[PDB]
């Protein structure tokens, strides 16, 4: 959906992306009220291949419509600079948002965030889309604490960017078989990131140390104050046999049960 350049106002540069700046702005189109948008720009000095990779994210995002998936507003391609516009997520990336707010949200709030992420993933799996880079740094958060999946692209990993080892299921590392079940492994890592308020998975371990540890049956321990039932769900996501892991509909169901029976979240390890 091509957007007339005159409908777009850039207000402030708010971050740095893979291909250039990330901005906050306003979109005002005839017959519609003004709305806030995030804007990524691609400025001159790039290869034609880079332009396609940049715009591919908009093509893929535009295939989806779900409250926990970032919404595309449109693109600017018949003019320079090239732009992609989405809904504006006032709290930015989830991992840094939680680090800024360490210990300041309740267990029930954290579970609600995890439920939104799992609902977005349930939708992607139903659409036969495998994310491959599910991580808290790729979840965006709005003013109401709603969490939405971002970072869309179908390009192969370098070995087939590099494979994100700490988030990746062991069969995907070893054999490059990426499936919704490998995204479930990654989702378990995201759960650990959320319940630890943005700690780095596996701390200072090297990538090869992580690979070897997982093969030797190590799994991340419960974060401080984490309900045991949430850590058990993490362990279920981290089963070595991909066919034994829960599927995303089952994950959403488990989180919904916790929200409805919050007394079950009181048990914590000693
Ligand atoms: C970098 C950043 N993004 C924010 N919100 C975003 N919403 C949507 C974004 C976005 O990337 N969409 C998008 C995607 C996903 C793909 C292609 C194209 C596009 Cl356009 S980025 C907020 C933010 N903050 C800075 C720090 N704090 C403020 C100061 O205290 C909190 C807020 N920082």
């Amino acid at each position: 959906k091509e957007i007339d350049v005159s409908y777009v106002k850039i207000e402030e540069v708010i971050g740095a992306g893979e291909f250039g700046e990330v901005c906050r702005g306003r979109l005002k189109a005839p017959g519609k009220k003004e709305s806030c948008v995030a804007i990524k720009t691609l400025k001159g000095g790039y290869t034609e291949r880079q332009r396609r990779e940049f715009l591919s994210e908009a093509s893929i995002m535009g295939q989806f419509e779900h409250p926990n998936i970032i919404r595309l507003e449109g693109v600017v391609t018949n003019s320079m600079p090239v732009m992609i516009l989405t809904e504006f997520m006032e709290n930015g990336a989830l991992d840094s948002f939680l680090r800024l707010n360490d210990g300041q949200f309740t267990v029930i709030q954290l579970v609600g965030m995890l439920r939104g992420i799992a609902s977005g993933m349930r939708y992607l799996a139903e659409m036969s889309y495998v994310h491959r880079d599910l991580a808290a740094r790729n979840i965006l958060v709005n003013s109401n604490l709603v969490c939405k999946v971002s970072d869309f692209g179908l390009s192969r990993f370098l070995e087939e960017g590099k494979i994100p080892i700490r988030w990746t299921a062991p069969e995907a590392i070893a054999f490059r078989k990426f499936t919704s079940a490998s995204d479930v492994w990654s989702y378990g890592i995201v759960m650990w990131e959320v319940m630890s308020f943005g700690e780095r998975p596996y701390w200072d371990m090297s990538n090869q140390d992580v690979i070897n540890a997982i093969e030797q049956d190590y799994r991340l321990p419960p974060p401080p104050d984490c309900p045991t039932s949430l850590h058990q769900l993490m362990l279920d996501c981290w089963q070595k046999d991909r066919n034994a892991r829960p599927r995303f509909p089952q994950i959403v169901s488990a989180l919904d049960k916790m929200i409805r029976n919050p007394a079950s979240l009181k048990i914590v390890a000693r």
